[PDB]
C-alpha cells in the first residue's frame, strides 16, 4: 500500500494540474465549473437551475452559487417556467453568450495542454477509459 | 465544443465519484486528503509539515488544515527538528499508526471499486496514462 498507486491521489493531482492550466489559460476570470455551467446553458437554452446542476455534475447548493456568481457578472437571465409558474428557468444573457464565444479558443487550448503529455491515440484511449470511471 | 468531451469535466466527475466511494467506504470518518497525509507520515516518519504537503500535493495552508484536524483526533505528534530548533516535525501517534492499520483494508477496497468498471489490464493502461497527467 503506497499512496502514489492509489487512483484517488492520482485523480486529485490530475484535477489540480487541470485547475492550474485553466486558471492560467481561460482569460475571463471564470472557474472551471462556472465555465461548464455557461457552456451547458449555451447547449440547452432555458433550463431549470437544478436540472442545469444535474447535467454538469453539480449539487443544488453548488449550482445555486455558480449561477449566482455568473449572475453578478451579468452572464445569465432568469425567467418563469411557462409550464410551471412557481418555477424559474435560467438562460444565457447576450453578454453571457458573447463570453462563451470569446472563451472558446482558450477553453480549447486549456484542454489541449491538459492532454499534451499524450499522443492523439493515447488521448482517445484515456478519454474512453476515464469516461467509464465518471 | 461539447462539454462532455472536455477532460476537465471528465476529471471532476471521476474525482466526485471517488469522493463518494471513499466517504462510503473508509469507515473511520476521514477525508481522502486526511488519509493521504496519514499514509504518507507512515512512510516518512518525522517530517516537516510543508514537506509533508509537497509529498501529497497540498500547499502550506491545505497541509496545515489537515494536520490540525488529524491532531484533534489524536493521530499525530509534533516534535522539534533536531537539525533546526526553529522547526517542527510531524509524526504519527500510536493512535494514528493504529488508525492507519485499521484503515488499510477499506482504502484498498475503495481503490478497487473506483477501478472496478475496468479490466485488470485496462487499469494498468489507465494508471500509466493518468500518471503522465499528474
Amino acid at each position: 500500500y503506497r499512496l502514489d498507486d492509489q487512483i484517488g491521489f492520482i485523480l486529485r493531482q490530475a484535477n489540480q494540474r487541470y485547475a492550474a492550466l485553466f486558471a492560467n489559460g481561460i482569460g475571463n476570470g471564470l472557474t472551471p465549473t462556472q465555465w461548464a455551467a455557461l457552456v451547458r446553458l449555451g447547449e440547452t437554452g432555458p433550463c431549470p437551475q437544478n436540472q442545469l446542476g444535474r447535467l454538469t455534475a453539480m449539487d443544488a447548493a453548488t449550482i445555486k452559487g455558480v449561477v449566482e456568481r455568473l449572475d453578478k457578472r451579468g452572464l445569465i437571465q432568469r425567467s418563469a417556467d411557462p409550464d410551471d409558474g412557481r418555477r424559474l428557468l435560467v438562460s444565457l444573457s447576450p453578454a453571457g453568450r458573447a463570453e462563451l464565444e470569446a472563451g472558446l479558443a482558450a477553453a480549447r487550448e486549456i484542454n489541449r495542454q491538459a492532454l499534451a503529455p499524450l499522443s492523439l491515440q493515447e488521448q482517445e484511449t484515456l478519454r474512453g477509459l476515464l469516461a467509464r470511471l465518471i
